[PDB]
């Protein structure tokens, strides 16, 4: 029965108040990771650790501390009250004005980005946050005589050392949701958290990304910035200060657990709909697909088409959030001004329930992303169409390891090739793309959350066995 | 006596009348690749093919299309034949290799959030520069026709496609292609349409030897292939790949200067009188990073210590017409207006000015050296800027010029996007002392001495022969 840690940057819960009762109610969101982990046969119990970013949450943590139980089995959810102004430097920290940015490839080299004291200060307050996420973290494991620590995403890259400084033994698992960059392109950060970003990650017991490209870009930048790292590209092992760190891939698509927006229906009806979805954040690539869609119209043969661009708002405070949503609706209003008023919509709101609805009635899915960690999207989408509808997938999404050749997979940055595949994907027949959409389920459907967490506790046993005999 | 053809994009020639007699003269400019080439013991014999981009060049190629057998001292003489291309085609291959595109490829002008974003006008591009590389081969084999045993020699990016076309023709041949600037990640390589970057591949491979400046560009280079070309197979510790049959060698060929490289631009002597002098050159390209190295600058004044200080931006205008161009030029005046406005009239100039021996006086008079672009293929600047120095100036070089791998250790290494690394820098660079300068700026010199175009030339020859027997 192993006792297992989870940390994240946020933990989902639901504050509300009993609708019979009135007494004020907070709830774990189902299909949780945590809830998930909380079921594999191995665990005996779970606590979950994450930061408080709301009121509620912050209240929440002052009134249990060490933490609250949370009935679901049960898990123990603890969250972190950081120093507001270094929280929200962090997530400036995290957010396309510097690390997202970084992960995410959104700088040109030319004009952008040009670090200054800005930078060293957001280092430090990333210190601050990381020393909080490990003391909390160990605090709650201090009984616990063989933890199991699984720490989620970019925001905890410099956890898993300094978990590492105080329980030597420990099984560490660091699992990066987002890419990671060439060597080339990671080392634009300055000196000391590029180098300071591989020290804390380095010493978990394993690495794991959504993708073979990842493990290779990070294995790369290792082998380019410590010289005293060994790399093996085979074994995607790296070998370090006596620490030796295995690299895993382990693919998500979706969770099993997944009506449209106010007048897209009727807006809809009697037309073909093309559908492209994401947040509102520069990678999604919805400007590009809006151009591409306006080329494959002068081809022709699109005149019962229309499109709809399904965004959810986030971040919006970033100027590139901001700029690309700018760039987005100046594409949409052009599409129209030349194919003819309302051929091109957005609908830019926050109800996954209205998304999900999107992507049952969409005739072509579009996921073109300029980049992504996985996408999840591109599994549920093609999951849930009743349609048979084509799907345009970015060569450059993790997903496509596993579903590019499934899709028509494209180059996000050729509009010529992209509006080919949006004019092919729409003259396709019913029977061609009702089989291509058959195939295309079977290879998206195993993916699931749960397999993924299997995968995770699988890998790290197994990686924790060869780390403790070597 | 190996018979030699080289090919490069242009091909240094004066065209002037003699001052005696008036008569019309072209002459090739000394220190050329080609005429150093002609100095190898092994060499038989050598021609040259380039493109006509001038109305002088278009004239001669027209009076001399077989080629011209232009002369060299010691009686040395290198035959030299000038393409004339199709005027349309040849002007879009240009803005193909200008950072509207390929500049932007190789040397990491792209953010990919905004750009680029590619359409028609990418394969019109493309197709333009398939013609344009069938031109160079068809010129380069007539040229080699009676030869029985041709050695080819390709330099510089513009000529990637022609390997591909000289092995058709020509399956024995030892075909050498340098290329003088990176090669980027794979990941950013194949930002480019999926028919220009399997193609440019396609193009490359069947030389027998492909050099960079740099072992950087040669990793990015087989990462590229390997991403790519699912049928190929690199090998990273012999570099290698073997594709379809094609063996072929990458190796790392880095280059100095030319031992062959005065006065100051007007009223700089004047204004720099006084004070230390903080220089910084290139050409008028974003990659050159002026814009940041100002900033810099200024970051470091703030600090103090740098009032008695100076700094220039010695600029060499080129392809300006290129918006990327022209914005860097446009970023540089306003970082530079408002260096002056906070520091204080006249604290920071731009000279900006086609001189080169200018820019030699530059460097004599510098007392910090500033090389710290973006990106850089070698950057021969960094090389001869300490050798002419007078003034024991430090160097500050980025690390990501290919010229890093030689002298990084001898200079001051930063990143060139970390505008604190770099006012540090400065600031520690200005606060040595006469004697830890003097000390350290021989020792740069000497990491930089061996460095020069002939050893260049003997390493391109000596690799290529050995290439070619491995891959016999
Ligand atoms: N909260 C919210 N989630 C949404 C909305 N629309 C889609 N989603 C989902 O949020 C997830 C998006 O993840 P993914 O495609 O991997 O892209 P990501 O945003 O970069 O993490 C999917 O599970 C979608 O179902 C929405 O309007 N609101
Ligand atoms: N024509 C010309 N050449 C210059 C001038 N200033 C410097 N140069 C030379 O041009 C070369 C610059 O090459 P490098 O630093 O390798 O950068 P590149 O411009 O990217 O190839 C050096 O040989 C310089 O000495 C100038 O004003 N005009
Ligand atoms: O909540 P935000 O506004 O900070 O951003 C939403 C998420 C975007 C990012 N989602 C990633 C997760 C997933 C799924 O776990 C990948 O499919 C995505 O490609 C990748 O962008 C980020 O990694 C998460 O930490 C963020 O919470
Ligand atoms: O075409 P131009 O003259 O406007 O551009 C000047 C040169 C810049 C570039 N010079 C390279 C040569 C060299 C040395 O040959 C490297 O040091 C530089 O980093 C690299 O930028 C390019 O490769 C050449 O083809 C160009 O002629
Ligand atoms: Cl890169
Ligand atoms: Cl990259």
């Amino acid at each position: 029965g192993s006792e297992i840690f989870l940390a994240s940057k946020r933990a989902a819960i639901t504050y509300d108040t009993d609708p019979a009762t009135g007494e004020p109610r907070a709830w774990l969101a189902p299909g949780g990771t945590g809830n998930v982990v909380a079921e594999q046969a191995g665990v005996l119990n779970i606590s979950w650790i994450a930061s408080a970013d709301s009121e509620d949450d912050r209240r929440a943590s002052a009134l249990n501390p060490d933490g609250v139980t949370m009935e679901l089995r049960e898990i123990l959810v603890r969250l972190i009250r950081h120093d507001p102004a270094v929280f929200r430097n962090v997530q400036n920290f995290m957010t396309a004005n510097l690390m997202w940015a970084a992960n995410n490839y959104g700088w040109d080299r030319w004009t952008q980005p040009s670090f200054g004291s800005d930078a060293r200060e957001g280092w430090a307050d990333f210190g601050r946050f990381t020393r909080d996420f490990a003391d909390a973290i160990l605090k709650s494991s201090a009984q616990s005589a063989d933890p199991v620590y699984l720490v989620h995403d970019y925001q905890l890259v410099g956890v898993p050392a300094l978990l590492r400084e105080q329980r030597p033994d420990a099984p560490i698992l660091l699992f990066v949701h987002i890419p990671w960059p060439s060597a080339d392109y990671w080392r634009i950060l300055p000196k000391e958290i590029r180098t300071g970003i591989l020290h804390g990650m380095l010493p978990a017991t394993t690495i794991g990304f959504f993708a073979d490209r990842w493990c290779r870009n990070f294995l790369e930048s290792v082998a380019d910035l410590l010289p005293d790292a060994r790399i093996d590209r085979e074994a995607m092992t790296v070998e370090w200060r006596g620490h030796r760190t295995r690299l895993r891939t382990m693919p998500l698509g979706y969770s099993p657990l997944t009506q449209l927006p106010e007048g897209i229906e009727e807006w809809a009806d009697g037309h073909r709909l093309v559908v492209h979805s994401g947040r509102t954040d520069p990678i999604k690539n919805a400007e590009r697909a809006v151009r591409a869609f306006v080329l494959a119209a002068r081809g022709g043969g699109l005149e019962k088409t229309r499109m709809l661009v399904r965004m959810n708002p986030n971040r919006l405070y970033v100027p590139a959030n901001a700029d690309y949503v700018h760039r987005v609706e100046t594409a949409v209003a052009e599409a129209n001004a030349e194919l003819g008023s309302d051929t091109v919509r957005i609908d830019n709101d926050n109800d996954v329930n209205h998304t999900i609805a999107c992507f049952r009635r969409a005739d072509l899915l579009i996921f073109n992303s300029t980049v992504d960690g996985q996408n999840l999207s591109t599994f549920e989408a093609p999951l849930v169409n009743e349609r048979d509808a084509d799907v345009i997938l970015s060569e450059t999404c993790g997903a496509a390891e596993v579903l590019g050749e499934y899709c028509r997979s494209v180059n996000p940055f050729d509009l010529v090739e992209q509006a080919e595949a949006i004019s092919a994907a729409l003259a396709a027949g019913p029977r061609q793309r009702a089989e291509a959409a058959a195939r295309r389920r079977d290879a998206a459907r195993p993916w699931t959350l749960e397999a993924w967490v299997q995968a995770q506790l699988d890998g790290l046993a197994a990686d924790h066995a060869a780390r403790t005999a070597t």
